[PDB]
Parts: structure tokens; sequence; C-alpha cells
């Protein structure tokens, strides 16, 4: 109750912050409230973990180099049923809760969809009350902070832990050695890894509260420490190198960069996690190891934690002294692999020299794994020499590299894609060789998003509305949102829905106006593309359509033009050149567009800085139009798309990733789908893509290109954007021009629907009403049932 | 009372440590109590700090690169008067109170005498209710942990913070920029210090509980961070370099090491501190700095923060735009300097080259000071061409250096030494050129220790006994120990006092044998020498006496030997070769002596690994004879000496430092004074030191030296102590041999007296009852009256 939360608050401000109202900072207040809310989950946290130890359910271990968590405070209140009481307590003390909430750093330990998938899943597994753990790296620096200076992305260290983090508790008793380098002896007592350099792994536990149940699971992130025995001053300074491992998240989205530190990160998180799991299994009730796969599941979050396979084997054979065949039966039965990667350059392949010098034993074990593997292939295909090098874990040509996917495929009992279409290509095409051998191993699990964070928290208006119509069951069972179909003809419900959208718009319009000094037309269409910047996602194409909108105003200023506020956001990897260019182009266009007095309030372009979990929560609920426009074949699933759908936006995009499943659910009539489908893409590769042909064929495209290339957007470097021009014309893998017309045409349909409130909101409601599939609660049921084989409990 | 303490402890264990009783670790329990205890000073801390904000009395800032704090928990309990009740609470919960206490890390952020002086000072300024603050660096790594391995010193990093520190509260709101490098620009707005690299300074507060009053003063310690703004991974890894500024404490006792990083440390703390003071001053109720010196004193703990002088000037002139002359009058009035050393090699003397690179503005301000300095020497000494070079701040040979001592002298209103003999020599000899001009500038302020850590804490037995006899008011006014004179008659007493000391040697003997392979004779005379390993402190001269003794059982195994445990402990600077060998020797000697079955239990020799504050709290109360044997004129004061006086041991030592003053106080017949006085060393230098004379001249010495050199103590390597011997005959500036004879004869009388229980304890009593002068409480009044001009309120 209120009075008690108020007494807790003051107690913390007093004792934990050593402050009285008189000189208390806003941060002092945030902290005091966090501690008050965190205190309210301790009992359930102990009891949950206690129950796991007493009843030994099969535990699920989600293993990942990335947990894109965002802020905890508000998410935690909501899931404890505490938000309203806290709101009121804080209000009564003359403070503003939204103000305190603003203080919190994001836990930006993620790049995008892969890392955010991890986050939604933990929330989901806690809500369904599974025995689940999150395991990854406690990066000192998460994804970097993005400033824009002269329309250019600028990186600033995400110093997220400067002031401390009250959502983590260290665990001094569970520190582990992790080993690197050294050499292998195959003595007559077992094979032994010796003369290694040691890093210590200190774990931190973070509470994963379930939505209104009694479960609080754990996320355990590891930290790098130097040992005490593995110039005096320099020696002590040198301890920096060991602790460097957990220092900074690699900021690459969908790109492999074969850096040594990264390899160290990957073993580091694998090694400590695997010990902790064995330790726990051994400390429990339960070749006592025969029960291990009845008590352990390890989901590989892409190939990043791939070493987990040769590591488990290493532990089983060398320490546990199990015979290799047994060790391998159990490895296969413990692991499952989730494939998210699509393009050649994202594929992790590690050079053999590197894997040999850093981890000799793992190399040996990997070769051994490979031998057993290629043996079986020879046996079923003796005249087939090419199938051998094709399915080998070693890409034997030149450099020589380990194909971590191949390793995950052979060490796991289940392999999965993240959307129907994708798993499909994965199974029938990309892995034809392996799936032929065991069709049943390969499955789909279409992606999902938590409707806690992504409806309840980021959008309480909608949540309340929906709840006032159909009650609150939908939160824990999003399929219940179909009940809304029975409100389609409800003229008054449509108004309340539009009102909700408009408040989100008004609020967010404040944000834009107070952060960018740019006049927002409150009633224009909020047309939003937020994701990481990559040529495949095609921010560029959107950008082109912006230019077309602008020109259309210029040629004919009196002509009926539906006002849009066009928002583009997301971070470019610091080494991704073309991505940085694509940013500079957008900010350039905005400068022209936002100041051309002849357009004024008809068109406003914002490039949205420092896009991240807590910003997604702001902008998404405020959106009318969700840009989702990758080249078909290039987007494994996507999740933003889903979050827009649930929050009352209409989606414009290609038949790619889960967009396809969105269209099935709500019916294509109710999305703005356009463009080449995968076939249309292949057929164009077959015949051959000539970018030129479209530039001559479409006069509006011709102008846009000409404007960009001749400095209309860059009079001080008329040829600033040349690199974009070349790529567009000669090296564009993603066929930007081939989809232009279809896109623009499709854009004009959105425009016309927008001029009919009733039709538009009717489509909105048919979307929201069908968004239920996309709850990460459904996804997890599916993983639980056909992969982990654990049951929900409560 | 106790019931609230049990609740609180449990609330912490539950809510702060997230543990129930059956899985709580020991660390868990420690923290739970620690937090409980901190809570109980919070009120007195806020009020003490409020109250200075209110009445606004003059503030004392003790600025030191070093704070040798030791452990906090028990000191805090005692001073807060809650040891009783806390003991109970822990007991009633079935927990070992002292096992808890042993979890706590020494805050080992000093080398020895200097950093412990500061730590005692804090306790006393708080006990006397001064508005005082300590400013230093939050070193990530304190003085190194010493391990003896094969009789050698090995160093381990002192990772005191890895499990966190319950006694500090970060103050993020008071974070600051410090500036480095760049270059000076002489524009017509004045001098701009430009293109500087910025390091962040983040303060952390530790409570300083006065003894049984209302005062809780603050110790602010600063940590280095990289700023905000900048190969991206590499750029991020490189933040390590800015943070290296506060990473490790330099481990030289009485020795100057001119490393760039150390200069950075020195600037860092001076810069953060001076800003923070200015901030506090402007924030109070006082562009008007006239009252600054009335509001603020800053004591320069030796020359380490000398840089504060030209920083304050720079702030005043460059930033506050005050006239040089005024800005200068204010500085001298603010600062005061405590000289702590006389060894030429311990004087800080910075290459201008380095200072010009790192602090180009500061170099100028120093020149500019020297100029103005040197000018007014010409006005009074127009023909003394030599006087100038003798008094300039700049030593001009080859690559010029900055004489930081001289700097501190010109820039402070008071310069003081740390004992009568020291200060006297500082005034009349070392800085005669200066003192002649302002005789009143130079003073003495004799060192002391706190009777809290060093009596009630470490030796509860002795304090209990004293309190029984004379009331418990001696704890706040030590001089009341004179009262214990009434008891010179009393044998009941004398036997009671002997009891206590025996009880300590027992406790201590149990710990001692459970460490080293050695059979301890618990009623032998405990001959303890502990302090940093130094040629000057002459642990060697002690080692020579130890051999001597052993050679007197080998010669005559059936003559009466007064039996003694000889304990020598201390850390050698990693870079200090002689001291490392000297340790090696003592351990060799140790291994020969403890394994001659003939010597048996007559003489055990123990080298005490890892001497530090909490270790000192154990061995001192268990001591009979205190070795204070530095060459006359080398120990500026000593503070070990005083601790052993307070704790019921008798002193064997030279007429050096405060020894002179302990003798003074107790009567010189009540200490074992011996060997060369100050003039004797003076004489011998002019006559010339000729070591071989005592080797020829003295048969008993001669054996000792031959054993060493021919390898009696290193058989498997008869060559080992080559350099010890060489040093001793052609290089020993500290004249071990010249006092060899006086010393041994002196020891012989100690031995003679130890066979007289009654006379011995009568001398021990005469020592304890006259130790009142040496309370740091007395030292502080004196600075308060005569340097800081502040008033002992509460
Ligand atoms: O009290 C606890 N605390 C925690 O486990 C805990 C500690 C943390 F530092 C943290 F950050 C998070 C958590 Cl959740 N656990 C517990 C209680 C009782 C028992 C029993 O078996 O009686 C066994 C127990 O350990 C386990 F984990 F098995 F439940
Ligand atoms: O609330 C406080 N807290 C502290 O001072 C403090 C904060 C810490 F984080 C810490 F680690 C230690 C302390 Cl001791 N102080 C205060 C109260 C009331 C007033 C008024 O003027 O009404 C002014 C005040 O500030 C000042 F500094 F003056 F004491
Ligand atoms: C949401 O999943 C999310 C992503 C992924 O969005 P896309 O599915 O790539 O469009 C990236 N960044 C943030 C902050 C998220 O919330
Ligand atoms: C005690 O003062 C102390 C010192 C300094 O003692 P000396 O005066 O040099 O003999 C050094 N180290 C520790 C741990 C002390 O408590
Ligand atoms: C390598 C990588 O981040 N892949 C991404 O994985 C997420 C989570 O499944 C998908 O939503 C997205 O379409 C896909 O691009
Ligand atoms: C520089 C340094 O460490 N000096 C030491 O200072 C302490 C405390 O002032 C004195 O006890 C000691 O005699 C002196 O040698």
């Amino acid at each position: 109750n209120v009075a008690e939360l108020k007494k807790s608050f003051n107690r913390h401000l007093h004792f934990t912050l050593v402050k009285d109202r008189n000189v208390a900072t806003t941060r002092d207040y945030y902290f005091a409230l966090a501690h008050t809310v965190r205190d309210h989950l301790v009992g359930r946290w102990i009891r949950t973990q206690q129950h796991y130890y007493d009843k030994c359910p099969k535990r699920v271990y989600y293993l990942s180099l990335e947990f894109y968590m965002g802020r905890t405070l508000q998410n935690t209140m909501i899931n404890l049923g505490l938000q309203n009481a806290c709101d009121e307590a804080i209000y009564q003390l003359g403070l503003d809760i939204e103000e305190l909430e603003e203080i919190e750093e994001d836990a930006g330990l993620g790049n995008g969809g892969l890392g955010r998938l991890a986050a939604c899943f933990l929330d989901s597994m806690a809500t369904l009350g599974l025995a689940a753990y999150g395991y990854g790296i406690r990066y000192e620096y998460g994804i970097f902070n993005q400033k824009i200076r002269d329309g250019w992305q600028v990186e600033e260290a995400d110093d997220w832990l400067r002031y401390g983090n009250p959502w983590e508790k260290s665990r001094p008793e569970f520190m582990l050695p992790v080993h690197f380098y050294g050499k292998v002896e195959h003595t007559n007592t077992g094979t032994k890894w010796i003369d290694t350099q040691v890093v210590l792994a200190l774990p931190y536990d973070t509470p994963v509260p379930g939505y209104m149940n009694n479960t609080v699971n754990t996320m355990r992130l590891w930290s790098a420490r130097a040992p005490n025995d593995f110039d005096y001053i320099q020696a002590v300074l040198d301890r920096n190198l060991a602790e460097n491992i957990s220092r900074v998240l690699y900021p690459n989205d969908n790109f492999f960069e074969g850096k040594e530190l990264r390899l160290k990160q990957e073993y580091f998180v694998v090694a400590a996690t695997l010990q902790d799991i064995i330790r726990r299994f051994k400390a429990s009730k339960f070749t006592v190891f025969d029960a291990f796969p009845d008590q352990v599941a390890i989901q590989l979050n892409d190939t990043h934690p791939a070493l987990a396979i040769p590591e488990l084997m290493r532990i089983f054979v060398d320490i546990e002294k199990l015979p290799w065949s047994k060790a391998w039966e159990l490895t296969q039965k413990t692991f499952a692999y989730t494939n998210h990667t699509v393009l050649p350059e994202a594929l992790e392949r590690w050079p053999v020299d590197l894997v040999e010098k850093l981890l000799p034993r793992h190399l040996e074990i990997i070769y051994e794994i490979n031998q057993k593997h290629l043996d079986r292939i020879v046996a079923l295909f003796p005249k087939d020499v090419d199938r051998l090098r094709r399915m080998s874990l070693i890409e034997e040509e030149g450099s020589k590299r380990i194909n971590m996917a191949h390793l995950c495929i052979v060490g796991s009992h289940a392999v999965n894609g993240v959307a129907k279409i994708h798993s499909d290509i994965v199974k029938t095409k990309v892995f034809k060789d392996f799936s032929e051998l065991e069709p049943d191993k390969f499955q789909n699990k279409t992606n999902g998003i938590t409707p806690r964070r992504w409806l309840l928290l980021c959008n309480p208006g909608l949540a309340e509305l929906i709840a006032e119509k159909i009650g609150e069951d939908y939160v824990k069972d999003l399929s219940q949102l179909t009940k809304l179909h029975s409100f389609l003809g409800d003229d008054v419900f449509l108004r309340e829905l539009a009102k909700v959208k408009q408040e989100n718009k008004l609020k967010f319009s404040q944000f834009l106006e107070t952060e960018y000094k740019v006049k927002i037309n409150p009633s224009s269409m909020f047309d939003v593309q937020v994701k990481r910047i990559h040529e495949y996602k095609r921010q560029l194409l959107n950008c082109l359509h912006v230019i077309t909108m602008y020109n259309r105003i210029k040629k004919d200023p009196k002509k009926l033009f539906v006002p849009r506020t066009v928002i583009i956001g997301g971070k470019a990897a610091p080494g991704y050149h073309m991505a940085k260019m694509i940013i500079k182009l957008i900010t350039s266009v905005a400068d022209v567009v936002n100041n051309d007095p002849m357009v004024g309030s008809k068109l406003k372009v914002i490039f949205l800085e420092n896009y991240r979990v807590s910003l997604a929560e702001k902008v998404i609920p405020a959106t009318d139009l969700s840009e989702q426009i990758s080249t078909a074949g290039t987007e494994a699933s996507g999740t933003g798309n889903m979050k827009f759908m649930l929050n009352g936006a209409l989606t414009i995009g290609t038949m790619d990733g889960a967009n396809v499943e969105m269209a099935e659910e709500a019916g294509e009539e109710n999305l703005f789908i356009f463009g080449m489908r995968i076939d249309d893409v292949a057929a164009l590769d077959k015949k051959g893509y000539e970018a030129k042909e479209y530039y001559e064929a479409l006069p509006e495209l011709k102008l846009v290109i000409d404007q960009i290339d001749n400095g209309f957007f860059s009079p001080k470097q008329p040829d600033l954007f040349k690199d974009i021009i070349n790529m567009l014309f000669y090296h564009d893998r993603f066929k930007v021009f081939a989809d232009y017309e279809a896109y623009v045409k499709c854009q004009d349909k959105v425009s016309q629907l927008y001029m009919n409130p009733k039709a538009w909101n009717t489509m909105v409601l048919k979307n929201i009403a069908a968004s239920g599939k996309f709850s990460s609660d459904r996804t997890i049921k599916e993983y639980a049932q056909n992969i982990w084989n654990v049951e929900p409990s409560d």
C-alpha cells in the first residue's frame, strides 16, 4: 500500500543514499524508489530458486552474447502489480515518477533483434513460470551512445555502470577460472590442458520477474577479473588485459568481424556458464550424468556461443572421464541451435590458427567431431567427394576456417529459424545437405515480443482500453485479442482508439519539439522506420521516397498532399562505411526539407538519435505507419514489425520475414504489402540486375538520383554522396531501384487510406486484433514443447 | 539495544544480501553487519555535515596521497558505542562475531608511517569535533600483499575492492574534470591552458566517527574515469589509460621515484580537491575570496600535493581573475606544509621536462613564483650569489628539477616537522636559509597515535584493566595515564598487568604456530621489530644481533640463555634491492636457527609475512621489547614506537625521532637508549666512516660476518649475500657496525632485566603511565591552536 511504499522510499533515501529532501538529487530519488521496488521481489526471488533446487524441474539455460534489456524500474513495477501504488506514493511526496524513471541507463547489452529476442524470451519464460536462466556477458560498455554532429553519427562510450546498478547482485562464491592459450598433453590419465593463462569470471544475478505470478528467475551475466598468480606498477596495470574481455559489446549488426577479443568473449561466457550448469546439476538431487539432458537445456543464441559444444565435450571427457560416445550422445541431447543469420558476411567462421593458439584442446575436439561426422557421410555417400568438403566443419581452402553453424548443426538435436519463410529456406535450401540426413532436426519457431514491455509499459492507454473491453486475460494470452473483432462495427470504440493514438502522438510530438527544434504538425502521419542501419533494411529506399515527396511538393505546391512526419532512426556499426553515408544523406535531406518555406508543415523529416530499448518504447506507441522494407530473403523474421502491429500502427513492407505471418494473421487486404517476393528477386539475379535501366525508366527516380549526385543536398561537397551513387548503380546487392515504383505506388495508397479515419482505424483494429500470434509467450510455449521439453508450471 | 540490531541485521541479510540463514556465506554475514552498523551512524553523519553547513565554522582539509585506514567495522562500533550491543546481537543469532570481522579487507592505502599518521589524524579531528576532512585517492589497489616464498618477498596485487566496499558512498553529483597536457596560450584575455586531455574525478565518501560524541566527519576519496567524448573497440579499451591514474598506490616508503604516472596522481588529487573546496566555499554563506583563508585550511601531508599551491594560484589568476599579489597573499594563508623526511633520495624533485609536458601552465606559475621569490632575496642579500641557487625552487644541473620542498615553504604560512629533534634539524640545518628569514614560520608538531584503534580496539585486555583502576576517561584525555603512577606500589596490580601481556602472547602464539613451521615458547621474551624494511631503520643491525645470540648457544649450549621469540616484519618496496636481500637473510638465519635442536626453545626467529594495520593491532599488544633502532637522525619521528609504548612493551632504541621524547616523558632510565647520538654521527662523518675497523676490532661481530659471507646461512649457495657484505664495508650510510657494540651490550641488559618480573613491569608501568603525550588528540589540538586556528567544538 501507499503509506508503506512512502515509508520505504524515505528509509532508502535516508539510509541508502544518506540524503534528506533538502539536498536529494533526482538520481537520489531514482535510486531510493528502485531499492523500494527491488525489495518487493526478494522473497519470491529466493523462493523461486529455492523451489527449483527442492523440486528439480528440468532447467532451461538461454545462452547468449547479448541481452538487450532496456530499463528495469518500470518493467519491474508493472510485473509486480506495483506501478499504480508507486505512482501515487511518489506523487504524494511531491515528485514526478516519469522524471525519476528517466534517470535510469538502458542495459544496452545488445545490438538489435537478436539481443532483444533474448530479453522478451526471459520475460516470457518467467511469466509461464519455467525454470529458466539467462546467461551472457556483463559488458562494461553496452552498445555505444550515438550523438549526431554535423549530420554524422558519432560514437560515445555507453558508460552505463558509472553511477552503479541496483538491478544486479554479485555472487562472490560462484567465481570460476576460465583458461586460454597453453598446450595439450595426452597423458595416460586423460588428456590435460596446461600452462594456460587464467581469467576469473565473477557472476551478477539480475531478477527476471514474471508477470503477476510468484516467479522471479535469474539473469546471470559474467564479469572478467585478473587472478592472483595465473616492474611492479606496470604488472598491476597490466591486469587490464584480462579484464578487457568483458569490457565492451561488439557493435556489429549482422556482420562477422573475426577479431581475437571476440573469440575470447565467446569462450569466456561459454566456459563459466558450462561450469555453473554442471556445478548446479551436481549439487542437486541428481554417469550420474545420464540424467543431464533430462535436467538441462542449452539454447545457442546463434553461433556466438558455439564453443559451448566442444566445451561440454571437453568437460565430459577430460574431467568427468566419460567415454567419448556417451559424452557425445549427451551433448547432442543437451544443445539446441537457433539460426538468425542470413547473409554471407554475418556467418561466423573462425580461422584455424587463431582457434589453435587460443584453445588447442577445443580444436582437437572439433576435429574429432568433424572426423566422426565426415566418416558417416562417406558411409552413406562413398562416390560423393563434393558432399564431403561441403558438409565439413573445416572450410579447407586457403585460410582454413571453422564453420560454426556446421558445428552447431551436428552438436544439437534441434535447429530452428525464426519465421516460417526463413526456417523454410534454412531447411530446404541453405542446409539441404544436413536436413536431408535428419529432416526432423530442423524446425521453425516464429519470433515473438513480450506484451508486457511492448503493450502494458510503453503504451498504458491502449492496454487500459483493450482491458476495459475484454478484460485483462490478453496480457498472458495474447490470442485473446481476437475478441476485439467483435468490435469492428463499434463507431465509439474506434474514436477511443484514435484518441489513444493521438495522445501518444501529442506526447511524442513534445519530445521531438523539445529535443529537436523543429515544428511538429501534430496531425500529420507518423511514418516511422526504426531499426539498425544496414543496406539490406534499406533505409535508403525510404530516404528516396522522402525526396520524391519533397519534389512533388515543389513542382505543384497547391496539389493535395497528405502531411507526414517521417522518422528514421537506428545505429550504424562504426566500421560500416556505407551505413554512415546513408545516415549523412538522411540528415542532409531533413535539413533541406525542414527549412524549405514552400513545404513548411506538410513534410518534416527527423533522424532519431540514440535509438534503443527505452526510445523504441516512446516512438512506437506514437506511430501510424511502420516502414518494414528489407529486400525479400534478407530479413530472417524481424520483431520491430510485431511491436508496431500491436501498438496500433499499419505496416508497409515486403513479403519477407515475419511480415508474411503478419499478413496471414490479419489478411493481406489489411497490410500495405508491395515489392518483389523471393522469386521475383531470384528471377532478377538470373536475368541480371541492371540498376541503370530503372533510373532511365522512371522520371521521378531520375530527379532524386540527380539531386543527390549533383549536390542538391550537399552544396559544399557536391559529390559527397558519390559512394552511395556507385553502390546504387553497380554494387547494390539489395536492389533499391527495382522496388522503387512499387514502393512509391504503395506509399500513395497509405496516403489515401489516411484521409479516411473510419477506414484507417478499422484496419488498425483488424491488425491489433490479429497480433496475438506474436506474443513471445506463444514462442516460448513452442520452444518448451518441441525442443526443451519442459512444461509451463505456475 | 540488541533487539533492534538483530532485526536490522536480518533485514540486510534478507534484502541487501538476498540470503536466508541456511545458505548465507560468511562474507554475507559480514556485509549484513557492516550495513547495519553504517545505518547507525547515518543520522550523526547528516547532522554533522548539516551543522557545518549551518554555523559554517572554519574547515580543515587534510590532503594526502595516503590514508592507511585498516579495517572499519570494529573501530566504528567502538566509537559509536555499539560494540557491546552488536556483539550480543551476533551472538544471539548464533554467529561467530570475530569470524565475521576477519572477512574485512584492510583499507591499505598507504605505505606506513605517513599514511597511518593521516588515518590517526582523522579519528582524532572527529573525536575533538573539528570541521575536518581528509582528501586522497580512491586507489583501486592499496599497498601490495606480501607473500614469503623460499624466504623471498613476492608481491601480490591487493584487490581490496573486488567484493565491494560497504563503507563508501559514491557522490556522483560532485564529479569533476581534471586537465592534463596540451599547451599554454598567451592571448589578451590572459593565459589560456588549451588542447588539454580531460580525466574525470569521481568522489566517494567514508564516514569518520568521532569517539563517543556526535561527530561524523568525512573522508573523500577520488577515482579517475574517462570522459564521455572520444578503431572503436581500441578507443574503448583505451579508456583504461585515464583510469590508470587511480589504479595503484606507489609502494615506496621514504624514497622518491620520479614516474610520470605518479605526477598525474599528484595533480589529480590536488585538482579535484581544490575545486571541491572552492565549490563548498562559494556554496556556503561566505567573486569574493577575501574570507577564503578564514574559511579554509589545507595541510600538505609532505610535498606530494605541493602542486596544490600553483593550482590554487592558477585557479585564482587564470579562472577567478584575481590579481597575482592578492591571489598570492591568500595562498600562503590557506596552506601549511608538514615535512616528513630527511633522506636526500626521499625528496621529491621533478624534472622540468616532465612538468612542462604534463602541466605546462603549472611550470610557468612555478617560474613566476620563483622569480618573485628570488627577487626579494636580492633586495636583502645583494651580493650572496650562492644564496640564490641554494634557495631557488629550481635545481639547475643538466636537466633541471623542481625542489618541491622549497615550493611548499614559499607557499605556506607554516612549515612543521614531526618530532622535537626532527623539527629542530629541519629549522636550523636543512632549511636554515629560509627559517632565518621568518623564524616563526617553522614549528614543531610532535606525532601521536589514536588511543582508540591502538588501545581500546587491539588491546581490550589492557584497556579493561586501566579502566578498572582509573575510570574510563583516559580514552578521551590520554594524559590521565599519569594516574596509573599510584600503582607503582601495587604488586596485585603489577601481577594483573603482567597477566594481560601474557594473555596476548598466548592468543598471538596460537596464531603464530598455526602459520609457520616453528615451535613457539610462549613465555620467552617477545622481541618485536615491525615497520617497512629499510637500510635506515636498520633491521640488518637486528639480524646481526640475532646471529650473535645464536652463535652464543653454539659456543656454549649449557650456559643460561634468557629465551626469546624474535619477530621481524615489514614490506620491502618492490624496486628496493638491498631490502629484499635483507629479508632473504632474516629468513635464512630463521631457517638455520629454528632447526638447531641444540638451540631448541631458547631462541625462535620469525619473519612476519604481510605486516599491515590489522596485523600490527595483533602483534603490538603481544610485545615485550620494541626495536626502534634507526641511525640517529634518520627517523623523523616514528609512530610504531608510540604504539608499543602504549601497549606495555619497553623500548630498545637510539636517540632518534620521538624516541627522544618518549625518554623525556618516562625518564631515560626507563628506556634502553644506546649508540651514537646525532653529533656522534656528525663526528664520524667528518672523521670518515671505516667499517672494517669494527670487524677487526670486534671478535663476536667477526664470526657473524664470516658466517654470512662464506655461506653458513646459504650452504646451497655460499655466494648469496655478496651485496649485503659489500654495502656494509664501503657503502653503509647508516653505520650498522658503528653501533654494533653499543647495541649488543644494550640487549644484554634487557635480557638481565627480563629475569626480574618485578622491576621489568615497574618499567613497563612507568612507560604506559607516561605515554599520554603521544595521543594524536594532543597532536591535533596543537595544529588546531597554532596552524589551523580552529576551535574544538562538538
Ligand atoms: O536465499 C537464497 N538466495 C538466493 O538464492 C539468491 C542470492 C543472491 F545473491 C541473488 F542475487 C539471487 C538469489 Cl535468488 N537462496 C536460497 C535459499 C534457501 C535455500 C535452501 O535450499 O534452503 C537455497 C537457496 O539457494 C537456492 F538457490 F538453491 F535457492
Ligand atoms: O543530506 C545530507 N547528506 C549528506 O551530507 C551526505 C551525503 C552522502 F552521500 C554521504 F555519503 C554522506 C553525507 Cl554526510 N546532508 C544534508 C542534510 C540537510 C541539509 C540542509 O541544509 O538542510 C544539508 C545537507 O548537506 C550538507 F552537506 F550540508 F550536510
Ligand atoms: C526490436 O526488436 C528492436 C530492434 C529490432 O527491430 P527490427 O526487427 O530489426 O526492425 C532493434 N532495436 C531496438 C531498440 C529494438 O527495440
Ligand atoms: C605504525 O606506525 C605503522 C607503520 C609505521 O611504523 P614506524 O613508525 O615506521 O615504525 C608502518 N606500517 C603499519 C602497518 C603501521 O601500523
Ligand atoms: C543476426 C541477427 O541479428 N539476426 C536477426 O535476428 C532477429 C531475432 O530472431 C530477427 O528478428 C532478425 O530478423 C534478424 O536479422
Ligand atoms: C616520508 C615518510 O614516510 N616519513 C615518515 O613519516 C612518518 C609520519 O610522519 C614518521 O613517523 C616517520 O618517522 C617518517 O620517516
